């Protein structure tokens, strides 16, 4: 009915074709609660390397 994807502040844009990789993760974990926000903002899109 309604697909249930990410859209943050940084990470992309709802109907990006980056989104629908990095919000189906989130979306396939848990169903609706916690998750979209730390997962969307863990996976987020452009990650920074560096090892802590």
């Amino acid at each position: 009915e309604d697909p249930l994807y990410c859209q943050a502040i940084g990470c992309p844009t709802l109907y990006s074709e980056a989104n629908l990789a990095v919000s189906k993760e989130c979306r396939d974990q848990g169903k609706l609660g916690d998750d979209f926000h730390r997962c969307c903002e863990e996976q987020c899109g452009s990650t920074t390397p560096a090892s802590a």
